[PDB]
């Protein structure tokens, strides 16, 4: 009996919390990384954004945790010439959380080892393979304190064309469920696995986005979130 | 303009139309197939239950289409030395709809080929392999007047095991997604294909499920439904509906 | 557990129960009473209608009682050297209700005695002053098994001007709330009385409308719904459902 | 195609600005003004209480005006040997808005004049009769850009009866709509009139409540705030 809702089809800089290189455009789309006059994205780009009020995901009085979902639309696009890199996150963070290292670790970690103080749960969708802890094929990724995801699942990305995405989680059954479909290609890709909220995230969190470009030449993409919708309701006992 | 919704955690015939033979248990839930008098699946046989109000699904006026989206719970078992058949679907059916033929038709159609005045939209969890129509493995089909996918995904069932569903329509799009997950299993699959409401089904419909068991000796199966939502408008917000 | 919820801004006759005089017109109002071929209410007239699909109340085993909000438009007019007659009510009655009597009792009671079988729960806009049960000025009433109000309020009716009402029944505390407000006009109007649903309603009910003309010359009104969202919840938030 | 929605049955800091007096109980009570440690509200306290994030009710671009409603429920009582003072309010207010004048002006107001740039739409729950603006009996007011009411309703105040209110706005026809009920009592109460956000607000707001008690010995109450949901709608065009 705490509940949250918004949704938003245009955004404005007025109710977002934006870090770095995040951008709101005259379109009203929400722009996480760098993009130039030309309306091209730039190299070594970092940019987050979140809901300015933070959200309560459990409690240390009663033991309930939130059950929650989002959906989102993004457009994720490539120059000719380039590759895309590096790719776009929806988290759950510690309110105040600061920007951490860009390129691949996608502005939430400092180095690729699992950090149980991060207290950083996110969903990605990673448009470049790094040698060192990723999957070969693009992916969506269930993050638990860690760039290495605990489950993932393989993404046929295709520049510029929108993704839906949905995620859920569950607080019954500890399950985080993500999803894109690509409405156009009419393709659509699902991962699941549990996730203990409780012992990742402190009890109120922000909740938004994270991306990043390519720190090298030739690995580079827009990161825009076009709509957002979130929901979370905890339980209090009446 | 027009919104409905419902939501179910325990079933009653009273705002139900059940058929042939779909029972709601005195546990409320809705077991589409019969269930013997000490706890086993009967073959040959065939339920079908709908939410007693018809929704409106376009409208020839506006040319307007709805949107819409649905979840439920189901429990599929499978008594020991005996395999699974042959499934349930979600469905949308014209008004006044009455079963068709049993087994791996589903309740749905009297034969295989595809019937331009069937008026049928269904999203099909299917546990039979059916030689002349179906692939090998188990799947998740979307039925548009016929009984042969236009669309599968391979569904790695288990038996016994709570399945959660989610299906959405988006008008805009015409794009019908459906997944399945096991939370207790934490395996996820999802289907998805385009399809042209306005084509294929009448303007108002009734939704709700169809299941049958297999009709030869060793291929029977429990379809039980434990909760259910419905949403639709016509003139969705799936984080809220979700939820 | 259960929940239920609609909102049309437009009505077609394919999910209501339409009795007696209650017609969907052509640009999709629900015209409870009769209006001629000219545009004229006639007398004598009475109709009801209904959400096709039950809604459940409460529950006998649980002893749960359902919350329940619902908001409508509504137009009464009124032709020149005429009068307003009868009124029109919001409803819960139990499944297959049949209309009662004409005029002054709304299609609701054979007569203006409590009747504890009568198993009504309904909110008046009663536009006619009954000498026999009536007070005096125009009111908003509160009718529980009887045409004699247990509560009502003064209405300041004004004809051929949309009336916009919320009524909201809260089961934690057995209250029942009414309020109308004309939008053009900046007036509003609120009454209030605990309402015992279990003691009164069957466990299923038909939600919906009654409405009726004057008997006698002179004493007329169109009693048209111009929109209806309804919602409850069985085991709310009406800043949500109001918007 | 902009909505926000929330609804708490129990308060916590971390989603709340909190101003001046107000604070939440261990109990997850909003008290809006000051209660010593044996329970009696003391006098000359005001606090105020928002939700962190703003809220658009409107855009200047498409010239559209958002639809919202609150509902609430609070507790107002008084201490025997006392009489009650000065009532509490929902408000929208521009976003970093500050505490104005304590007592009768609600937290609200510098004086009793109209001021065009206040920016200040309020329903008060007006518990103390103020000579120079309000009527007589205790009433329920809509404010604009002033502390004396466009317009009132009669209020039956009874002191430690949980009160529920409902406020409505309609866009379409600019109606402003407060009801109040006590269940316990039975009893209830209506005040509507237009309200053009338009021409008051700024494009943003933060929401939430404002209270005050008496300055004068024997004028005073608690304002508690016992649960609160608000819902907005903006359209967007799609
Ligand atoms: C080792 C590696 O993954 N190199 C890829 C490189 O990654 C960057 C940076 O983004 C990573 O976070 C760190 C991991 O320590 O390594 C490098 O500094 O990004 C390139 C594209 O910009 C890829 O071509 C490399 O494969
Ligand atoms: C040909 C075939 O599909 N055989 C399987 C059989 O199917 C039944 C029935 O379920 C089908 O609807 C019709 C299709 O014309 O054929 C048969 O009568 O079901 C068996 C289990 O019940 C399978 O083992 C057969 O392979
Ligand atoms: C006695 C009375 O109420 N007379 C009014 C009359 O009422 C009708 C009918 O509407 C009532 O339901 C029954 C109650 O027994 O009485 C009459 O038959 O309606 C007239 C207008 O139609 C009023 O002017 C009478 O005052
Ligand atoms: C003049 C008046 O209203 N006096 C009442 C007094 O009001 C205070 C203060 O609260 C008001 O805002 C200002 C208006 O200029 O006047 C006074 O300073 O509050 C008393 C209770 O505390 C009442 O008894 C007076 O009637
Ligand atoms: C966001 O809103 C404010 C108006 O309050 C305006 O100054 C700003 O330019 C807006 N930005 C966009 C992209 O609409
Ligand atoms: C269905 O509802 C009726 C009450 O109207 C009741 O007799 C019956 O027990 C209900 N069924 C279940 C499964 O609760
Ligand atoms: C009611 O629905 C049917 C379509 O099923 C249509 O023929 C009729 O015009 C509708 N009524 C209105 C008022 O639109
Ligand atoms: C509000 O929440 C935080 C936990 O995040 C806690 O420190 C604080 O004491 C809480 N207050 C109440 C009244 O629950
Ligand atoms: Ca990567
Ligand atoms: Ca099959
Ligand atoms: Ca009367
Ligand atoms: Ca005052
Ligand atoms: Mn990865
Ligand atoms: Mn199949
Ligand atoms: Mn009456
Ligand atoms: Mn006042």
């Amino acid at each position: 009996a705490s509940q949250t809702s918004f949704s938003f089809q245009r955004f404005n800089e007025t109710n977002l919390i934006l870090q770095r290189d995040a951008t709101v455009s005259s379109k009203g789309q929400l722009r996480l990384t760098n993009v130039n006059d030309n309306g091209e994205p730039t190299l070594s780009s970092l940019g987050r954004a979140f809901y300015s009020a933070p959200i309560q995901i459990w409690d240390n009085t009663t033991g309930a945790v939130a059950s929650f979902a989002t959906s989102f639309t993004f457009n994720i696009d490539v120059p000719n010439n380039s590759g895309p890199a590096d790719g776009l996150a929806f988290v759950l963070l510690p309110v105040g959380s600061q920007p951490k290292d860009k390129g691949g670790l996608l502005g939430l970690f400092n180095n690729y080892k699992y950090d149980s103080n991060a207290h950083t749960v996110a969903v990605e969708f990673d448009t470049l393979y790094n040698v060192h802890w990723d999957p070969k094929p693009r992916h969506i990724g269930i993050d638990v304190n860690s760039i290495k995801s605990i489950k993932t699942t393989t993404w046929d990305f295709v520049k510029g064309e929108n993704a839906e995405v949905l995620i859920t989680y569950d607080s019954s059954t500890k399950l985080l469920v993500a999803s894109l479909v690509y409405p156009s290609l009419k393709t659509s890709f699902i991962v699941s696995d549990t996730v203990d909220l409780k012992s990742v995230l402190p009890e109120w969190v922000i909740v938004g986005f994270t991306a990043t470009t390519g720190i090298t030449k030739g690995n580079v993409e827009t990161n825009d979130i076009l709509s957002w919708s979130f929901a979370s309701k905890l339980s209090d006992g009446t």
